């Protein structure tokens, strides 16, 4: 896999390389009027792009054949004078009611076979041929008549592939997954051989007989192997459609080209890291986890952006000023937090600060939903921080942030979006393992331990890392197993966890004792698993260890211990249970580097108190001070190193003090005493220096 | 209802009766070199029995109307010359691909009209024409193949019918449900009355307007005798299919045949007493309950096999050395488990134990169950407790222990799987109460109090016990309550809980009070009922009994207490409720006997605190001890008492000290002190004695 090159949105003739800034800009929904009020406020605010059009395809294509353009044409013209950049979309994001009205083989259809209805967005099947003719019709269209547009710096394609359209059951998929598995295996004995047919009188003489994975009555076991590649087909079948709407607007009008997606630590609809092949530069949607992993969850999704961009600088497409409007409880941002979410994505490489959405809608399913200009309008505490914001981007845009990259950190844990796929099956050792927490308990206790880490897809650099974490990693190829071996060998530090390496690419276990393509570089031997929970009265639901933690969930039973290994931590427990004294955690001499081995989940703080010992015998540095746990530095550099960034972030919700290092840009709720060289970090606060 | 001539599967030529110990057998998952392995570490083990071809429909006919059988014949040769017989499977268990691609009206439709698919395993209809084709094609093919094989010993006809496609709502079943009707009513005026049809217009003038009971709306209320009625319909179509798949074997191959059974204390898919009518010796598969009921709820499972086959020997046909796959959170079974759990089905009457499977699947959806061999090999735990397993039941065959009977109690518990459906309606006075977790709770507070209890199907001999337990037992017919009546009258001890008698085989109420068929045997009079939970504030959760006791979720309103009866427990409750001094443990002297009367749910812990009492006003005698309950007892004997074993299990997580009466020959997780004649045996310990 090669990436493109690298292309970002230009400046308008006459404009200084600046921050992106703005949002998703919708005109049509608002009289005419209200644009020129739209435009005054986005200069106060210091917004200078927006992203137009996104869901515009019924005003575009009012009818099949009928297109209107001036409207756009007309608030391009407004936004382009004023000094404001169009991130422009297809406009195919979700059709109108006359075409699926007409063409009712455009909708996707369920495990069921029931019928996904308009009413509310993207209900349109991967694989109908009827749905590309049309939307590579109106990307033509559109691409023609922007071509010259001087005010249109980018296309935006289509909005969130897969958000709601990942998985169709229809005909259509039911064949295009037939010649993906052609296409994959050669023949239908390496299907069988991949999916353990002879199971259950599976076995397939020909590819006519792949079905997708339809309903099989509630509570009953499809096919793993089949299931796990039914999710790289729903991907690919998707990314295809990308490449083709992508393809269709190059051709005409070649600008810098991206898709949005959506990395968080729990949303695994797409490889999203397989799709940063096919950007131009990776933009991101992204919105604040509830409650006490709000900051923790956001740094760590944003770090991940940074790792599928390869360390480039990337776009943050979406974020919300305040409240969603998709969830059960839809919270509100908290004073600061604004100014700080927007900086934290900044400090992780971001060259684009955008949301969701300029100004809030009166009317439809997202009428709930922050926006810049609340309902309240511009007098409010919401757009009073936006303007700021602005103030602060253009600030660090003078001081020469732009195209510094988020510093290569001394460990990277590895995330790989098909292995959380794998652990996803219904017949698992247990449902509450998935592999998506485990990179990010990681993270979390890294900074509680002063560390910053870097979070690396699993086909990018790693390897190149002083250290690396396998986080709940199930799957194992025998590429990726070799990369693991030689890493260690030659002086690798690395940490496995529990629900590594179960199987290989294909969801065949390695056999032998787990984790069985790399026994000997952890040095120890699994022969089974000792789910934990509290689903019936007396299950075992924890398992103490000697080092002061506390396992839940899931431990291994490790059964021996290699010579060049020993133990750092023993379970302790009831003696009928056989953990007694048994072995938790572990470290293996292996060539020139060395191997821990996690062999439970121990959560944030588990492994958080864990790890100063293990850190201290892989050789890897943090501060001793009892306060570095408090702040999460990130730092952003050039390739000189000249124009150097440290952003400090307060973790908790206590007053943070910590020296100040260099000249201090901005200031969110922090206080800095000038001669004592220190700040007061407010909670939610953040200080941004220049080294 | 006749039974079957008992028949039990016999040794191979040259080889003494054993008991069978060994389990499925899946050499078509694996390379034929496997298969040598596989028999050498079966030798190691002292396996001497395996099913084979269970789910091998796609290798036996891998096309319409070609078999290819050598694959088997070399297996099945491999085996019976190492001196392992085969219970071979029909091979009817699960259709493939080819034939529900060409004949889709195979496939199981769903109470909404939504058709199961192929993906997993036994898609198809109980009642389908063409799928009868197809399997008793199949069924003649093999056994004409290997009606002359000496080292076939049994036939293992399909696979626990009834575990995914219990219920079918296409055309064929409901064609069916009404000739069903039909048989069971004669006229449609007797279905309208049993239905109780001019209640909500449901009179039907004929039975072509009887149908299935689909989809009526999420939260809408089935006709009650209707959905009982189905249920009765669906076991026995499934009993239908069953009788012609073993009627076209044994025409050809005249070997003794079974089909397994899932008897659980929770598990009524099918009326198994009714079939265990069917079958020529009763073979079953149980798995462990997780938590604190595992050892208990194993007792008593196996307890209920044996009853269903009237103590006749029985075969444990599946059972789990670890983990399953298929529960949310797969616990694994703790040390000395393994052997424990198999001696408890043996003790209770079993002279066959087999496991889910002898090799661990490294693909397909039980790729995570547990077995004989795991994932990592013949060096593990597992496969060394096998082994020992293996060696005590040699142990046990050479003392005597084959064909000995589970000796009879002095308590048989009731069991009705008719009145456990009855329960199961959505319109109960409440759904936190079912037929089934009363004979559980009995099973273990007579076991608290040191008594082992029988367990007895309705149909069965329960009437020739010294005291019988009719626990929610929601159903009594005309015939039931008259063997009831009689039961007491010549001097039974009988127990009667709440729920119990409310309707007949019907579902119709009976009138005048509850329990309304026998309130002369009980001497007590219900008005109403008092359901209790805490599914809003302030409602009424639990209310307190005068012996120290505590119902919770359902208590009688006990209104009179005949002059022959007296009150052994009074409620204690806030005045306002009704409930303080109100009677609510009662016994009835009637005739010879004497009947006691349990108005509310105790539990187990509850039954336990008041069964001294009972057990004295019934003049049933226990042990005075202390520590009665740390242990259960349980006893098989021949008709002579000549060959008498005591199996002795640990209930707790204390060492427990016993007495040893005999010669011990099986002492797992227990010390012997030979002078002491005692023995020590730990958690999940157990020792076997002869006398
Ligand atoms: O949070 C809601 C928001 O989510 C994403 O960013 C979408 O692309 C937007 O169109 C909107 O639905
Ligand atoms: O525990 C899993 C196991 O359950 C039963 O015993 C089935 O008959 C087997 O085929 C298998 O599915």
């Amino acid at each position: 896999m090669e990436h493109r090159a690298f292309k970002w949105p230009q400046p308008l003739a006459g404009n200084k390389p600046r921050i992106w800034y703005g949002g998703d800009y919708n005109p049509d929904q608002w009289p005419e009027e209200v644009w020129d009020e739209d435009v005054a406020l986005m200069q106060q605010a210091g917004v200078n792009l927006v992203s137009v059009a996104i869901f515009s395809w019924a005003k575009l294509e009012p009818e099949e054949g009928v297109y209107d353009f001036d409207w756009l044409d007309r608030v391009i013209d407004k936004l382009g004078k004023a000094g404001i950049a169009v991130d422009l979309a297809s406009g195919t994001a979700s059709p109108p009611m006359w075409m699926t009205q007409a063409h009712p083989e455009i909708l996707w259809v369920d495990y069921r076979g029931d019928v996904c209805q308009p009413g509310a967005r993207q209900h349109w099947r991967a694989t109908s041929p009827v749905f590309l003719d049309y939307a590579l019709n109106l990307c033509r269209k559109m691409a023609e008549h922007y071509k010259d547009n001087p005010y249109v710096v980018s296309w935006h394609v289509s909005n969130a592939y897969g958000c709601h359209n990942r998985f169709d059951y229809s005909e259509d998929a039911e064949r295009a997954f037939q010649k993906w598995c052609e296409k994959k295996y050669g023949t239908i004995d390496a299907v069988n051989d991949a999916w353990g047919t002879a199971f259950w009188a599976q076995r397939m003489n020909n590819f006519s007989e792949i079905i997708p994975p339809r309903f099989i009555g509630d509570g009953n076991f499809m096919n793993p192997g089949k299931l796990l590649d039914w999710k790289r087909f729903s991907s690919d079948a998707l990314l295809d459609f990308y490449k083709a709407e992508r393809d269709a607007l190059l051709e005409i009008a070649p600008k810098p080209q991206t898709t949005n997606f959506m990395v968080s630590a729990g949303c695994t609809v797409l490889d999203y890291d397989k799709w940063g092949h096919d950007v131009d530069f990776v933009s991101n949607d992204h919105y604040f986890s509830p409650g006490e992993a709000h900051f923790d969850e956001m740094a760590y999704a944003a770090c991940l952006t940074d790792g599928i961009a390869r360390k480039n600088p990337w776009f943050l497409m979406a974020h919300s000023t305040s409240a969603v409007n998709w969830r059960p409880t839809n919270y509100r941002l908290e004073p600061g937090e604004l100014v700080r979410d927007s900086l934290a994505h900044l400090a992780m490489g971001a060259d684009a600060i955008c949301y969701f959405q300029w100004r809030q809608s009166k009317a439809g399913a997202e009428k709930w939903h922050s926006a810049m200009v609340p309902h309240a309008g511009p007098d409010s505490q919401i757009f009073r921080d936006v303007c700021e914001l602005g103030a602060d981007l253009n600030k660090l845009a003078d001081e020469g942030l732009l195209s510094t990259k988020l510093v290569k950190s001394k460990v990277a844990i590895v995330f790989d979006y098909e292995s959380q796929w794998a652990t996803e099956h219904t017949a698992t050792p247990t449902q509450e393992v998935r592999h998506w927490t485990e990179p990010l308990d990681w993270f979390r206790a890294l900074a509680d331990n002063g560390l910053t880490a870097d979070v690396v897809p699993v086909r990018g650099p790693w390897d190149e890392y002083e250290a690396v974490v396998l986080p709940s990693l199930a799957i194992l190829s025998e590429q990726t197993t070799r990369r693991v071996r030689e890493y260690v060998a030659n002086g690798g530090k690395l940490f496995v966890t529990y629900y590594t390496g179960l199987v290989d690419d294909r969801d065949h276990v390695w056999l032998g004792g787990y984790p069985g393509s790399i026994r000997d570089v952890v040095g120890v031997r699994v022969e089974e698993f000792a789910p934990m929970g509290t689903d019936a009265p007396g299950t075992m639901d924890h398992l103490d260890l000697d080092n002061g933690t506390v396992a839940h969930d899931f431990a291994d039973v490790i059964t021996s211990v290699a010579d060049t290994a020993h133990v750092v931590a023993s379970f302790k427990a009831d003696k009928w249970t056989g953990f007694d004294g048994a072995p938790a955690i572990t470290v293996n001499d292996f060539g020139d580097g060395k191997a821990a081995y996690v062999g439970a989940r121990l959560g944030r703080e588990g492994l958080a108190k864990s790890l100063p010992a293990l850190l201290e015998e892989l050789g890897i540095e943090t501060s001793a001070e009892d306060d570095r746990g408090e702040v999460l530095r990130v730092e952003r550099a050039d390739e000189t190193g000249e124009n150097h960034f440290v952003f400090l972030f307060n973790r908790t919700h206590d007053v943070a003090v910590v020296d100040v290092e260099g000249e201090p840009l901005v200031a969110s709720l922090a206080q800095v005493n000038e001669s004592e060289h220190t700040a007061a970090i407010q909670p939610n606060g953040v200080l941004v220096v220049k080294l």
